[PDB]
């Protein structure tokens, strides 16, 4: 099962009925604030591993010795909610949570949200494999039957099509950038550019190569911070596995030619309504 | 007894030689330091508070429940040395180092520092109360023996005119703020909008009165953390005595005339290569 909060799924452990109301309706947002907004894996913690870098100027002290999900914690989680009024500014933070989830407070504040924005075939691929060591997720029977969980939306935090058609109508806001992982993966360097610009802050050449050295899909993987290896035995069965294979358009290796006809047909119907010019693939 | 190191006396605990050269020598200044330096008893804590409580946007919390010399450590100090390399950006810290002393690594970056200049006979006053409860300080016997001392330069940290003359040539750099206690303690809301400005920041008014509020003489006598009430009795004997006075001009009540006339003569001789309007006194 899950836990039903607004109509949207939660994971069973860590979150509260009670908390996700405070955290819409009472939880402070300062404006020093820097906020990862994703639907779940779509790189929410490749882009907390370059923020925490970048915030250092690539020295990886801290990512080697401080937990991923300490550096920048689930605001929605109960965890991450208590820590985080007891943090000193500039806090980072990550939430999945649909913009009318979000803690109100935000929407007076001046705070920095990135939205990270992934192709769905492949966020659907990334979440089916994940989930299996997963001790308190609902497990699908099958890739047919998740397939169909993921386009209808009942997943954990809902549809994608929905998370999506809620957050855009910010992109034209200030204090919002718009990424996607394709376009992170494809020049990272680039991208870590445009994350300085709209965050204000500058890199030396020496910091940013640094920061690319250390955000590597390979130096993730061998950071026991940063792999999900710290996880309690309580909340999953054998490893990880959170660092799988780390590229786009990995769908097409799981896809049927039937399914891939399908998602198409529904991606276009559900997104209709937005400029296709906002989605890099495909 | 205290130690020396340079030509300069430091307390017999919390200090080595050999730390005070990787100070100068080694110690890394990054871009985002907040730096207070002082001439001990200028209002270094006074300072510390109110920056404290500028990065909290007058919220307390902090203040309360983190010791003020653990919230802006002393560089020069093991301690100090030691815990601000493992501290994450921003790093708020003190010093009371002559520029020559002052870690080099400095002078190459963009940290802000703020120098706060008092009234040397008010300074002078302010430590021949104070060090007398502390254990590990040579004490004089005699108002009339420390008097000699302090104008001769003999006291922990050197000669204020040296400090002084050492740091003032900055005066005229960007990353430099130069404030008095004296102007601090005639308009503090004032002072504090010169510190924002300084440091880039805003401050709307209700978070303004709440530092105002929460950085008073009395506030900070009544804060544990604040008031030297925690100091090791392996460091002190009874307790503080921190929180004084806390005005200026107190010195009045404790020079005789003939020393302010000695004094007066003495501050004309060392003073002369600089400006007069540089120090708002009297
Ligand atoms: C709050 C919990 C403790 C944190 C702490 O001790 O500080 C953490 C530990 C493991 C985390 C889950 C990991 C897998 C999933 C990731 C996906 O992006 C979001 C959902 C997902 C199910 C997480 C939710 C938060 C959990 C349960
Ligand atoms: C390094 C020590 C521990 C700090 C920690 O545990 O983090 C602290 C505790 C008490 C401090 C002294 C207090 C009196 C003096 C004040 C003056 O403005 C500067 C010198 C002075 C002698 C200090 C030096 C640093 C001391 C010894
Ligand atoms: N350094 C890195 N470079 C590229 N992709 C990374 C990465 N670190 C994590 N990822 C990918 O991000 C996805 C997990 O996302 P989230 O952070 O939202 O849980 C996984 O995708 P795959 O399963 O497609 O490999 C993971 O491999
Ligand atoms: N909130 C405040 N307002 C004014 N003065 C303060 C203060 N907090 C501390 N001080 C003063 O700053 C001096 C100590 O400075 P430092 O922190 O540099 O050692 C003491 O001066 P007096 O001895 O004149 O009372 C102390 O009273």
């Amino acid at each position: 099962d899950f836990l039903w909060f607004e109509g949207i799924a939660f994971p069973t452990m860590g979150f509260r009925s009670e908390t996700l109301r405070k955290v819409r309706d009472e939880f402070v947002i300062r404006d020093e604030d820097v906020i990862i907004l994703t639907y779940p894996k779509s790189g929410t913690n490749w882009l907390a591993e370059i923020l925490c870098l970048m915030h250092s100027k690539g020295d990886a002290k801290w990512i080697q010795s401080v937990p991923i999900w300490e550096r920048s914690p689930w605001v929605e989680s109960e965890i991450g909610y208590t820590a985080l009024s007891e943090t000193e500014s500039p806090r980072l933070f990550s939430s999945h949570l649909p913009i009318q989830l979000f803690p109100k407070s935000f929407f007076s504040s001046k705070a920095k949200v990135i939205y990270l924005m992934r192709n769905p075939r492949d966020v659907l691929v990334s979440g089916y494999f994940f989930w299996k060591n997963m001790k308190f997720i609902k497990k699908p029977k099958s890739w047919e039957e998740y397939f169909e969980w993921f386009c209808q939306g009942t997943v954990l935090y809902g549809s994608w099509f929905d998370h999506i058609h809620g957050w855009m109508p910010m992109r034209e806001e200030k204090n919002f950038l718009l990424l996607s992982y394709e376009e992170l993966k494809q020049d990272t360097g680039r991208t870590i550019e445009k994350i300085c610009q709209f965050l204000g802050k500058t890199l030396e050449p020496e910091e940013l190569n640094l920061i690319l050295k250390n955000s590597s899909f390979q130096s993730m993987k061998e950071n026991k911070m940063s792999n999900y290896s710290l996880l309690s035995v309580d909340y999953v069965v054998d490893k990880a596995q959170l660092l799988r294979k780390g590229v786009s358009g990995d769908w097409k290796n799981h896809f049927t030619v039937a399914q891939a006809e399908d998602f198409d047909k529904l991606f276009q119907e559900k997104m209709a309504d937005l400029p296709r010019e906002l989605f890099p693939w495909e």
